[PDB]
């Protein structure tokens, strides 16, 4: 208890927040999806409620110790407010996001930061053809709302959203769930704009 | 009032708050539920309201006082601010949780700590067959999010929710409430995780 | 402006806040119901809807002063926030609780605190029968949430709930509303347990 | 910039915030309603949401400056936070009041504070006859919480609410709407309580 | 990083924050709407639900550095709560506005600053001709609560709002949206208060 309280102290208390990444010092940060339902479907208003949980990754220098000099400590658990957090967020939301789950963080001695915030998201989408065979295709990005390419590069594992923990008897069948890495230029700044796009194919069951 | 102010000093002011649990020092927590009442069923969007009290309990050796020294002090009461709470959620959730009591908790001079918040949970489930004498199964899972069975033993006292303070003119009857723990050994892993599965067998009343 | 800044000064930054009641130093809280308005009620999900306001009255011997040492100064007025309030909760809400008033506290020389919220509460009630002439009864208890009847000893002025504000074109009439006070004592502890029974007796008006 | 940096400074960082107003130091506190639109009448629950801005005005000896001191600055913008604000309430709400506007106000060298929050307010009313051509009359009074006439005298400058801001095409047209202070008086205690009773009369379009 | 870290501490923990612009130093404020959809249409009520992005840029002495003191650092993402944001907000709301973003800010060498919320907003329009060919026009005015013309100048970089990001499978189709600074005098003091009159044509597609 006395190592860990020790280890906190020094990372934390001693030296300030990380004040986000810059092009000189870019960030990777890894997304992925875990699909749990498909709640809500308006076809009066074209919205679509999702509740998913979001993994998020990255690596920081200043959160890196030796696990010999606090007790073999090779990992633990702080709230995320206490540590620098990405700004991803949905393109195409119409509410704010809902939390479903405590917002704390799992910091590694590698200075390896893991965050899985579990979601409900109302995003654009027309539902027209969800209650036919062939379904419908409803699509979301995700990605830094500030940070270019150039300061927070976006990646995936794997394409693949996992449905592996899917409510059963949803309203809604999955036929297709994907994320994809995306290099989007807008109008606004000529650097490059990083997300990932979540692309979801269903029909009610 | 004096002893009790010169406590929390101690306690609090003192020390840096309690860091959570680790593989070296692991934490029970015991978990019961009491339903109150199933308030809404909604058959269009597969979501089950329910209101229930959340009975938490842990022993921290930092929370630990003397009586003696203290002007026979056994427990207190503090905002749950004010320390360490674990991390205990649903996991099929579809609304954040509404808190209809009180954040403050009970720590008595042993380093015990209870937290009891009502809540009122919107959760995933298909209530098709309530309208029928069999009635309908639902199911919701709560445990540590972020903390594995190494670092909190989440247990129950008993497999029977407590249903004596159920709300007799609820629109919905329970037919059965049980919690019960599980380990989950199949993820990635070798480190378990633990769960308890609030199960509840309910239908319309009459 | 400068006698009531210097007595705030000397009673809310020389000294930490109260840290609650104890066994060995209980407090008594008067509880009282001033009933606005029944504006919702759901026969679908068993939930009616109170407008009303909650008197409370606390005395505490750390917030006395002697008036001629601050230029005649009786009371004052402060944030509920720059105070200990107590953890009075309905048993059986649905939602929670929406305040409607700021949270201002009146404290007087002689220590004595009084909290009035304004507040909206969904509780549990079936108003099967509200259209008919006799009408319905609706319960709610209301109590602390953590401190038994050893550390706050909760009491009412009147049985009667105070009508004389409850407006006069609301969708439902009054036809009775007590606020009787209750001792209970349950087998797991031995400290009585006390709660404030709100009864109301309603119908559609005419 | 420079000037107003040392003037907010040493005025809200030098000495304790207003305690609010005695008996012995009584403060008055002028009351205005702009009515910008009756956006919802509920005839199942008897509840009737406006769309007002409230403009509260009071004078702090506390709160004044010399011009000529801090480079001719004769008022100034801050956070509502920064100052002290009084209780001015609605006696028959429903619903917690929402803010439509940023809680920022006006100081003047003089002493003078005007702070007008933009508001949603869901409050008792009978809609009964709205739908007829004489309509129907709403009422909702306005005053302090905790503090009497002795301490917040409650002024109006006129018993007209202003509506030359109301939305046009509005679902409801106003035929009045009155602002009127209020003194109530009892047998028990010499302390007056003040209010300002906003009645309005109006109807479907 | 230690460059940024140092750069953060001289311009925010050194000097306290800027104290809002007065009649001897006026700011310019550069507004910008980019709508993605018309989600929700209420004829009972009268109120219309827009998701859009507002761009807000202002320019301030303050925030400048010289990059080369700073490890050739040109610009910084920050929480819009350490630095000071305009008040502009929608005049004719009739729900507090929803915020779909993360309240990050871009700070450039020079001191400028970029603002882009993402908002969800519910205002005063009555919908009857939505339904029709010739479709429907709303139309919403955004300016500073609290400061006029001669404190806070506000423009726009063009007359038309960016459509490039609306939704193309939305209830409604856009016809025209415009974004218009106007120069309007309220009954209060002689001094002119400046907008942005947000004015958008539409039907359902
Ligand atoms: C402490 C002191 C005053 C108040 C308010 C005074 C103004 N009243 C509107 C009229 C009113 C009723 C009323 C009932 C008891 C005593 C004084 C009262 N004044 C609303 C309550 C609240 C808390």
């Amino acid at each position: 208890q006395a190592n860990l309280m020790r280890l906190k102290s020094d990372l934390f208390n001693r030296s300030p927040m990380y004040p986000g990444p810059t092009k000189d010092d870019p960030l990777t940060v890894t997304l992925g999806f875990t699909l749990q339902d498909i709640v809500k479907v308006d076809s009066s208003t074209n919205e679509v409620d999702l509740v998913y949980y979001e993994q998020q990754r990255w690596k920081l220098n200043s959160l890196m110790w030796d696990p010999n000099e606090y007790g073999n400590i090779t990992d633990f658990r702080t709230s995320a407010a206490d540590i620098w957090t990405p700004d991803i967020t949905a393109y195409s939301s119409t509410r704010p996001v809902q939390v479903l789950s405590p917002q704390i963080a799992v910091v590694t001695h590698d200075g390896s930061v893991m965050f899985i915030p579990a979601q409900r998201l109302s995003f654009m989408c027309d539902p027209t053809g969800v209650d036919s065979e062939e379904g419908v295709t409803c699509a979301v990005k995700f990605g830094s709302w500030v940070y270019s390419g150039f300061e927070i590069d976006l990646k995936t594992d794997t394409d693949q959203v996992d449905l592996s923990s899917y409510y059963a008897s949803s309203k809604y069948e999955i036929l297709s769930a994907t994320q994809t890495r995306q290099v989007q230029h807008y109008s606004c700044c000529p650097e490059p704009y990083i997300d990932v796009n979540l692309v979801v194919k269903f029909r009610e069951r």
